[PDB]
């Protein structure tokens, strides 16, 4: 179908490679971004690699961006810092110590925020773990994701694309609760995987910001 109704540079990015995966998160081949989205091929079985930024300041602000009105999946929708796909190429497929994930990360970062690659280079970037979710965004399009969480703990600058995101702003604690208590009674929208996340790990995650390590696990994947 016609993806005419949708803005021009979101729309070049649906030809991207995205990996797909088995329900282990094992590679099982290569499919476009705009196929990998489609509810009617999420509903033939189709799941593929993703990952999620969390990025706190020295202050421990988390980092959250408000989705521009051109996204195609969840626009206007406020999120972690920063998600996207490890694209199906050789630098973005390498699975050891996850570097192909951490290396999108990095590069979406920079696409995203206007975060200079220099300043979250792939060791900075901590994965901690997996999560499995399937959600629509409307009738057409939705998501189907092994989603890699990674964290970040680095003061940034940032000049992000105004196409990516519609506004940005650090929070803490207390903040993202207010936050989250205008998305419950419909004031403002979050996506679904940051709330998710956000019932479920990140508070635990925050509290524990000096001993992230109790966190990691490289073998579940959560299944939400
Ligand atoms: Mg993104
Ligand atoms: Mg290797
Ligand atoms: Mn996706």
């Amino acid at each position: 179908i016609n993806t005419n109704h949708l803005d021009k540079q979101q729309v070049q990015l649906l030809a991207e490679m995205c990996i797909l995966i088995d329900e282990n998160d094992n590679k099982i081949g290569a499919e476009t971004k705009k196929n990998c989205h489609l509810n009617e091929n999420i509903e033939k079985g189709l799941l593929h690699r993703a990952f999620s930024v969390f990025l706190f300041n020295t202050e421990n602000k988390l980092l959250l961006q408000q989705r521009s009105d051109a996204k195609i999946t969840f626009p206007g929708c406020f999120t972690n810092t920063c998600c996207s796909h490890p694209l199906s190429n050789p630098a973005e497929l390498e699975e050891s110590d996850a570097l192909g994930v951490r290396r999108a990360a990095q590069r979406r970062l920079k696409a995203e925020l206007g975060i200079p690659l220099e300043e979250v280079p792939p060791e900075e970037i901590n994965y901690l773990t997996r999560i499995h979710y399937k959600a629509q965004s409307d009738g057409i399009w939705g998501e189907h994701e092994i989603d890699y969480i990674l964290l970040v703990r680095m003061n940034v600058t940032l000049n992000p694309d105004p196409n990516e995101i519609k506004s940005y702003c650090y929070v803490s604690k207390e903040e993202l609760k207010e936050l989250l208590k205008k998305a419950a009674s419909g004031e403002i929208k979050i996506t679904p995987w940051f709330k998710i996340i956000a019932a479920t790990f990140l508070f635990k995650w925050w509290d524990n910001l000096n001993h992230l390590n109790q966190f990691v696990d490289h073998e579940k994947i959560y299944r939400m």
